[PDB]
DNA sequence: TAATTGAATT
DNA sequence: AATTCAATTA
């Protein structure tokens, strides 16, 4: 299916933009893809996910 | 964490099912442990690992 | 190498 | 939201 390894700075990033906002939307994504250096797509799920493990905790 | 040690006709017996089918259903799996006196999880961990075994060596 | 983690799928 | 399976970790 895949394998994106997110570096410490990509993921350190992700979380500090989570916890400010649980939800982010295309454009916002897109500016963090340019950013990031990774796919829109990749975020998008990231936050997904996020969202998902935070219910459970 | 962890560790569960398997006897020779446990691992035996999982590597006949193997053979014949790389995966097996909830419900085999429940048959199999009962069999095994081995936990339904274990059986189903057990058949993960050994896909990515067949899959990579 | 058994068990866990989490990125991707559906 | 529920599952799957590619990677670790111990």
């Amino acid at each position: 299916r895949y394998r994106t390894a997110f570096t410490r700075d990509q993921l350190g990033r992700l979380e500090k933009e989570f916890y400010k906002e649980n939800y982010v939307s295309r454009p916002r994504r897109c500016e963090l893809a340019a950013q990031l250096n990774l796919p829109e797509s990749t975020i998008k799920v990231w936050f997904q996910n996020r969202r998902m493990k935070d219910k459970r905790q």
